[PDB]
Formats: C-alpha cells, sequence, structure tokens
C-alpha cells in the first residue's frame, strides 16, 4: 500500500509488493528514448533497493510516486 501507478504494466493502484508502504520507481525512458514513454518500472519489489542509475530510477514511498503520462485509455 503505497504507489498507485505503474509498477509491472499500468497496474492500478497495486502499490507494488509488501513492505509497508513505498514502491520503487525505476524506468521510463525504455532504452532507446526514441520519445513517448509508457515502458516504465516503477512496481517495487521489496522496500526499494534503489538500484542502478540507468535510464530513469527513484524511490518514493508516500502514497506514491512512480505514475506515468500517455499511457493507453485500454
Amino acid at each position: 500500500i503505497v504507489c498507485h501507478t505503474t509498477a509491472t504494466s499500468p497496474i492500478s493502484a497495486v502499490t507494488c509488493p509488501p513492505g509497508e508502504n513505498l514502491c520503487y520507481r525505476k524506468m521510463w525512458c525504455d532504452a532507446f528514448c526514441s520519445s513517448r514513454g509508457k515502458v516504465v518500472e516503477l512496481g517495487c519489489a521489496a522496500t526499494c533497493p534503489s538500484k542502478k542509475p540507468y535510464e530513469e530510477v527513484t524511490c518514493c514511498s508516500t502514497d506514491k510516486c512512480n505514475p506515468h503520462p500517455k499511457q493507453r485509455p485500454g
């Protein structure tokens, strides 16, 4: 119960796994930064181990912090 956005696809608030709040947000620019941007990771995987820099990354835990624009209305 925390991130209410992505995290393994479009998700739906899920909030990734347990951890009891927080959601490791990663990805955003696939890797081709060829525009758009709907292929992220922000899905938590414990207690946001931080991971690495690469493309995009972060770490929140205040209700959410891993959304994503564009997306798909279906």
